[PDB]
């Protein structure tokens, strides 16, 4: 028996304040909550890297989360570029999900960046954790 | 013969600028351009209306959108609140596009509209047209 089916497209996305400091969430959508696992409330304001660690408690990022591209992200963001790339992300139940993420930066009245869109494509993975 | 996959969501997206008038598109990612056809550089400035009209020299919407949809999201657009629905909208290469639609306006430094986000899904259609 089939219901309780989606009438778009299954994509994720989030937006960011780049004008605020540490790029808080104004938006998500709501794939983006079904996929993660966290309500929008419970992520608005919040920066995003709380996807690093595993869970809703832990507050300290994943070892297995590739601190390069990590790095690569901060230096987009800050030299006003698209990111593109892919990183261990862990939905709100403990799951990994190989997030394969791209950033691209807004500008407003200026030529000064306002906001930055982030599109997630969460993908299941079978990486051991321990 | 597999190749020239696309690594990510078929996800379609554009950006405009609520404080310029009529709603200039100022970003389109990749999807919007491969799957409408038409490319960044000839649809940066304008507004999406042109989507309506079937191909690129036509001067006048297509008869067969409904109107009333239309209207719904200028209304929509006017009140500075989401929009939801569906659209006949055709390729540069003349070919229709039912288009589901979301449109969620994003808010600035001074808590006011400053951008709206279309997500665009855009399913063929066996329309007959003339
Ligand atoms: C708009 C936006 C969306 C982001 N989405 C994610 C995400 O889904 N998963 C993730 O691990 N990091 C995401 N990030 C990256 C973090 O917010 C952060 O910028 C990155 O972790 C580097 O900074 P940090 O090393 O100080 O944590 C996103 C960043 C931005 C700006
Ligand atoms: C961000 C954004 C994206 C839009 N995308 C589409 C679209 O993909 N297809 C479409 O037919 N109309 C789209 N529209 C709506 C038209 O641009 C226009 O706003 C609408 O036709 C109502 O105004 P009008 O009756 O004055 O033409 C979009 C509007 C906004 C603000």
């Amino acid at each position: 028996p089939v219901g309780n089916l989606l009438h778009t497209a299954p994509c994720a996305f989030v937006v960011t304040d780049a004008v605020e400091p540490d790029q808080p969430i104004i938006y998500v959508n709501t794939v983006f909550e079904m996929v993660t696992g966290y309500r929008a409330e419970e992520v608005l304001g919040r920066n995003c890297r709380f996807l690093q660690c595993r869970g809703p408690f832990a507050k300290r990022r994943h070892p297995l989360v590739d601190s390069m591209v990590v790095s690569e992200i901060r230096k987009c963001i800050d030299e006003g570029i698209e990111f593109q790339g892919e990183l261990l992300n862990f939905r709100k139940d403990g799951s990994p999900l190989m997030n394969r993420l791209r950033l691209t930066p807004i500008y407003g009245d200026d030529d000064t960046i306002t906001h930055i869109i982030g599109i997630q494509f969460f993908i299941e993975t079978d990486i051991d954790l321990g």
